[PDB]
């Protein structure tokens, strides 16, 4: 009976610690019921065509059924052009539309989204408290000191957390990226300088925390290899984000010489994205980001496909409260989840006050949320702190 | 919630004219919803095993929440030991219950199945009238001389159908399989019996009518080709089930020596089971059973992956009406949907006296029942014609 | 020396008669040398997409020095972050940038863009009269009747094209996109649509006339066999976009069944979209937009690539006199050439006016401009016709 | 000329020790003679599926002559349609009748099923003890706690083993399943209790005892990897069932990483089931069941084809003593056998009182029973405590 | 406008203690601007043939722009036929006119090469020290013993370098190459002399100044591995020309069993040269020489290829100032740019002498040049101390 009637589009004004620009979107039916998704493109540059993509997208979807997901899907796919060359920009535009729909089936049905995703496949989620190196973390500072590294990972320890995940590269000891440069064979001071950081979070938590390694295309296969013989010895859980993923064969040359699980998805979109590093067997842990892979509809069918590969999946989670709502109902509706991301920007003020509910692990563990839809909304603020567009008929 | 209280295992007596023993499952649950499936075995040998597989697995169900499909699904398949090593009544095991678990689903949200899979593709499906060597249809009769062919197929459009398959090798002259083998090189005999049918069916039907060539697996790689030349000539619309598909990169092989399409899905399930002939893209049209597949949820999975291939979909359905209706949801709720199978079995009334709706084609085309989950129950009588199974807690 | 001190963004207003948004950037410097530049992203859906892509990457690129193309390419593809996941919206934005960059450097050095890129590599260029199916054309008008496709090639015949390309499938014989679906197996009057116009056209036109036909990824590799089969008999020059670009392999798939040489390359971006395409060697004439693959810079990295594996290429061309005129230098500096592309559209007066310059082909051959930089300039009402973003310094 | 006159169908009731229901078959001839064969799911959940499998085949067999082995085993292939998918229950319904024809011909001919197979290649068979993780005797009961590993497998090296087979991550360390979950990375701590127990072992049996470690596909290729490089320092035999044999390109992904001989066959299931396996090189010693692969028939074809690329093969035996009195003529019979496994399981009462006659090693060896046929029947007492499906002619 | 007019062909009389001769071009234009080149065969045995080959592609060069590089590297591949079979001398020709045409570019429009190919991607160049064997210094002299090699690097260190390469294998303990045979397994003598050396140099230098391994060819696969195995530990930065080049494939067999990263590319020439290297991706740093791979023009090709695969670029650098001032230009305006070879020989007054400029590194780092060009010219003593050849008109 559904028909939407309204999209509204939140760029969201610069978040003043993180600098980021989450892109939320609202769609809204004539029944007076609406859905909250969000674009993954809150950091790094390209948030404004995010912004954009969404209003043309709008246009497509104005009067059109919000219960027909994989119509709408398939239409933004083929009936724009563009969908069919894919993209970064492409498919968060499609993404974002997804996760608000399933809020609006949700709702409609008076169940939580994970309910319609095929259910709960464990009763809470596993959870890692990421990105170390910006401090765990109500002040954002980047860290170069190796007892700096250690600290915050004793702060994760102490709040319930058994996994942490930190770039150890990125950063010069002053805890800067400028000058940084991390393409080609390292200078051994460069390795020493990663080296000392995994070796001081290992000696501070222990054998039975587990250690994640962030390298964020920061390096080439060539690097990565390097690094990964220094630091294989400290076992590490698995190895992120280890070069560009655009030609995607140079991850089965990597793998040739790395025996710690590899890991990668943030920029892996779609299906399409992830079947040559399935093909290939590359990647052990996946991490399509439900705002940019497809949305609900398109992570479902890659981890479906990835399970047929013995590979398990943790979503990439690192923008708001909507987005880290409707990532709880993917993971919990998967039999091959791995852990869950919880970011350090989640416990910033400006990410915060963006949303009504600030879920949060206890004990480092996730529930889902078990309220109709995907159990988040914005707040009134966020009319007042965006970019602001509107579309109807 | 929703648990399962009892499960009955309805293993039919023998359909007369047909020969056929359908099994259908009827999972009960705690709030008086059930829902209905089927096992895609009815015919030739293995029913009992399918009602036996129904039993075993029905302990492991006693108990649970029908809307944990992937739950379930991946239970049935990792903790029943067997599940792991696959297999057609393994499969269909898992099936059956899968598609009474979204029966429940729908009649519990008041919805039809096709909106919890993901909603409507298209307002109708086009349909082909399957196995006119057997006649078009009210009465079973296999047939000999190559104008009783066009015969059929004149029946057939008459019915407003613009498709029709056939299996031209499979009868001797005088509509007899006794001393017909079709394994190695042909006779040219053999060839010209194949080639006189679908001549003699093609002059009759004109260019717009599609023909399509069931092979059931009788031949081998070697006389599908030599078969396949034969017949080229006369714009096959796709060609099934050529050889066995137990070692899959045969296929592979045969297409390298075949121009018209391929179709392959009956004998081969789970994600798992058409992931190599999707590697070799040797499949053009996958023929998945939902009652063999792996039911709602697998059937999704499959179709979804094939998409990534350029590869259509169209279900085989060769059941009761359970079977009938549950693919007509599948098929409406994906994207790469080629056509629809509509058996003549189910003109029989063997059949029709066995579920409370006689869903059929009107002018060649079906639509999708829009009744709660699947909009198929079974009739009364089928206490009474059927080896009867009955688990509780 | 030279810095970037002012970009502006123009997305122009909806054109009429084509219902496209072309968007212009110009980028200007402290020493009053300005550069234009397009996105390539001026028809389907996505245009608002290019527009916010241009504003985001504009920060990183005031007080830049213009002649540093290689270092700014990487920094945008690099430093990004979405850079190194790639897609339509993100190189459309690097590639408008660098346009812009090349003609700075040529007005600079009072050179024709040309002249920077390695020079002439032949007097004129080849050109072909494109998308026959909207009119050969300053009237848009989508046809239907075979005798019309006929029509439309004498017309590009009667001004000295010796080539012409039409989509033959697209539409309806009222002229018509409506119901028109060709994924899958098609139906013979399908077939007999496109054949007809193809017959129609061979039969005007003649021997010496080369026909290309354009699929416009409407097709998948399945009809798109199925098509070629129909048609091969009419000595086709190439066939375009016959399927989706996501998946590299089924175009090699296709290859197998299909004797015309094939092409694709207007959804295809940078040397990494094309590397798998010559992996297999499955395209033979390769069709990277400047204003899509990555510039000048990326442009010319392509097709040297290209030639290693015997490809010859021909830039994809349709937005405004920006795009073409830069197109020219790009392709008369490169060896392997094949033929240009002059696109119905800027038969439009809607066209014509955005430009300060009509380039047009004479007897069917274009020259490159021999102006500093590409020749081109966009005219003063341009403000006033576009959405427009100005971002300094 | 003998005919089969009478099939008989025991599906035994639940063993209370193991927990396991066996299914035997009982093939009686016109002329007296009959022959016993099993079909191998006596564990796990699917035996009613093998009792029904068993019921369906049983009516193509009344009337055929037990000597034409290979038109029968094709027959059951080729005919019964389901054959050509293949599957668990499918080749098991083949195995349990093939083993009782080769039943059959022995007793005909006064000679051992093995002289039948082509003689003996050793005059005894070594044997490893089985499952110590359950105790090593015949009470049955899991073991948790280092000690106690090392304890069991002392028990067997002083009844004169000089090889043990271990699950050693199954259960946590009070000797539970419940909560133990082996898919994905593995914690430090799941590690370690694995490592503490192999290590036990080690130091209690010394060097000359040789250790397989047992993993029944609880893990998947990635903690395959990781425990196998855990326990590398232990020497370790082989190493079995490390994860799901269903998508078999894993398991040359997972020899890249393990050095230790991998082993696998019990989920595995006729010369197709195991080609992949072999073309891919990946199992060093391939276990197939006689009463899944296809009987002695096909266990002889599997084992002839794995010669040629250097495999060998140790049965997987885990019924009565049908099934395990059948496995010692298979193996003595091929010239590339391992090594046999054993459980003592088998001579429980629940167990023992079923067979005529109890094999059992000494000092680590078996001999081949040297009686006509396999050498073994039921008791009287199966009547009675089975679940019994007789068919006649 | 301009025009060649005259070509001058320069191949120096040997010089003293290096044994080599250069060969150098100089390219004369109507305007009276002249480009200065450099054929990279000044050592080995072959320099005679490439002075031909320069003095046959001149007359094809008389009369045509130097600015239609692509064209004029075109014309030489497609039109002098043996372009089209390759090698070392045909592209060497191409190379070192191609080097002297930039060099009339950059004079033409008043600027340094490198801004004609793309601009700067760095301040600045690290450079390496290399051939330590042969002496660092003024006075070449083959060293022996260990300690001659550790006061070699300590010589380099000691001016500022962080790197040093060194052929460790080549010469004997008396510092002879005369009876050193390197191919097939090795005697662990010859094993011991190069490790004693690699760790007396690693001894002396400490970590944090980074050591080259080259072969010069003179092993094999075999060899190559063997001694990567002995020198391992030592971080070795990568291992140049392991084998001979001439069966690409053999290099990807050597990575299989070699950690060290790979080097090649002095005897790999032009895009199709290095294309199969790329294919396996068997070279992690590339090292076309300016004067053999096809110039500036095809330099720019094989890196900008190369940068798809992860793979960086040292230019191969070892003749006069002409070819060194040349290379900085190339390696400036490449983004994937990994070290700069020194070459001790510039250190000799015999090269000195040959070219205005002595461009050296300052404190183990080179700047490109800044003058017009490539900013070097040859002496006016040149034409005395050569074999002479001028082509005019
Ligand atoms: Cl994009
Ligand atoms: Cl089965
Ligand atoms: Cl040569
Ligand atoms: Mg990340
Ligand atoms: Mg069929
Ligand atoms: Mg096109
Ligand atoms: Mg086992
Ligand atoms: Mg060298």
């Amino acid at each position: 009976s559904l028909k939407i009637t309204k999209i509204e589009i939140f760029h969201v004004h610069t978040r003043p610690q993180s600098g980021q620009r989450p892109i939320l979107v609202k769609v809204s039916t004539d029944e007076g019921i609406y859905g909250l998704g969000e674009a993954g493109i809150a950091y790094g540059v390209g948030g404004s065509a995010a912004a954009g993509i969404l209003k043309d997208y709008a246009a497509l979807l104005i009067g059109e059924d919000p219960f027909n997901t994989e119509a709408i899907w398939e239409k933004l796919f083929k009936k724009t052009f563009w969908g069919q060359g894919g993209g970064t920009v492409i498919f968060s535009g499609i993404s974002a539309f997804d996760i608000a729909f399933w809020d609006i089936k949700g709702k409609a049905l008076n169940l939580p989204v994970y309910k319609l995703l095929g259910g709960k496949n464990r009763e809470d989620l596993r959870v890692y408290a990421s990105q170390l190196q910006f401090g765990w973390g109500k002040e954002r500072k980047s860290k170069g000191r190796k007892e700096e590294y250690a600290e915050e990972a004793l702060k994760a320890v102490a709040e319930g957390y058994d996994a942490v995940k930190v770039d150890v590269l990125a950063h010069d000891r002053n805890g800067s990226r400028e000058g940084v440069f991390l393409e080609g064979p390292l200078p051994s001071e460069t390795i020493k300088i990663g080296v000392e950081r995994v070796e001081a979070i290992r000696n501070a938590v222990g054998p039975d925390v587990d250690i994640i390694v962030e390298n964020h295309g920061h390096t080439d296969l060539v690097s990565a290899i390097q690094f990964a013989k220094a630091i294989e010895e400290f076992n590490i859980f698995f190895y992120e984000e280890i070069n560009t993923p655009l030609n995607p064969r140079l991850l089965k040359e990597a793998k040739k010489k790395i025996d710690i699980p590899l890991a990668s998805g943030e920029r892996i979109y779609s299906r399409w994205g992830f079947l040559p590093f399935l093909e290939d067997r590359s990647i052990d842990v996946i991490q399509p980001d439900l705002g940019t892979c497809g949305g609900f509809t398109e992570f479902k069918k890659i981890a479906d496909m990835a399970h047929i590969f013995e590979v398990t999946v943790q979503a990439h989670v690192a923008g708001t409260g909507v987005a880290e709502a409707a990532s709880l109902h993917a993971e919990i509706a998967i039999p091959n989840f791995c852990i869950h991301e919880h970011h350090q920007k989640t416990l910033l003020p400006e990410y915060e006050e963006l949303c009504v509910h600030n879920y949060q692990p206890v004990k480092g563990r996730y529930k889902v949320p078990e309220l109709p839809g995907i159990g988040q909304d914005i707040t009134e603020k966020l009319y007042q702190i965006s970019d602001y567009v509107s579309i109807e008929a």
